[PDB]
């Protein structure tokens, strides 16, 4: 079957930001020199947990996350799993 | 620091010619359907989608991912595996 | 830390059904990915706990392409372990 | 068909040079991970600039992410070929 996930290293830009079966959500900046920002959600509620417990803003990551895409296009990256490189 | 994409799905589209190449896989888990488009620098891989692949081709893509400003995301193609070809 | 292999190739076995030592149990199979037709072709042994996908599988057919992802482990001789994490079939037998 | 591997590890060993079949010059070192046991890993390198890249940037010790080509290699019981396709320094040594 068709897929398409992405994995990022880079820095977490943002507080983890709460909504409503709730999600998390924010933000990484990723700069492989121009610095890429991409919005993650997160359903799985262990890592929404291990996030809220242990990961600080500025976190280094490396996170895996299920991408998709109409209405404008917008991208949705939806957590799988996450690396706390550095705190 | 990085931000890459890997892809399997379908390409949709023609292989149209820039001053690199673009065209656009059709992923479609079930159902909606996650359309990238993908750039292509990298002249034998240019070569290899020209001469070999054929459109609706399913094709596992490995891209570098970038995100420029209302927000856009550019993917530049680093490896394809061609899995199955399409119409002849 | 982690260490995780992706494989596109084809099942060359059948599904043959184990315990572990821990009481689990757990699939086994082979898959064959050879990328060259010129070159070798690699045998790597999975190892399958994941009862969602112990099922899946034994609801797929021998020769299938598949992409599998694997958790990999070396144990000591030295073998190496790949414990099988998704697997998404590309085509069947 | 392939079968690629991802490491996040550390470098455990100096960077021990070589040279192939073809006269080719190669890179040996290894990688230990540890996810929580600690898999070792060797890594082979030809890509000339990676080669450069780890003996003039990287020390002993540093904190990688390796993607590396695998292959299977049978003899006489079977042995792991991992051949380095890219590096990314997340903290060096």
């Amino acid at each position: 079957m068709d897929f398409s996930k992405m994995s990022i290293v880079g820095r977490i830009g943002s507080e983890f930001t709460e909504h409503t079966n709730r999600y998390l959500k924010y933000s990484i900046a990723s700069q492989p020199r121009q610095t890429n920002w991409y919005n993650i959600t997160v359903f799985n509620e262990p890592q929404i947990n291990f996030l809220t417990e242990y990961v600080r803003k500025g976190a280094l990551v490396y996170v895996e996350a299920d991408a998709a895409n109409v209405f404008g296009t917008t991208l949705s990256l939806v957590q799988k799993d996450i690396n706390l490189l550095k705190n």
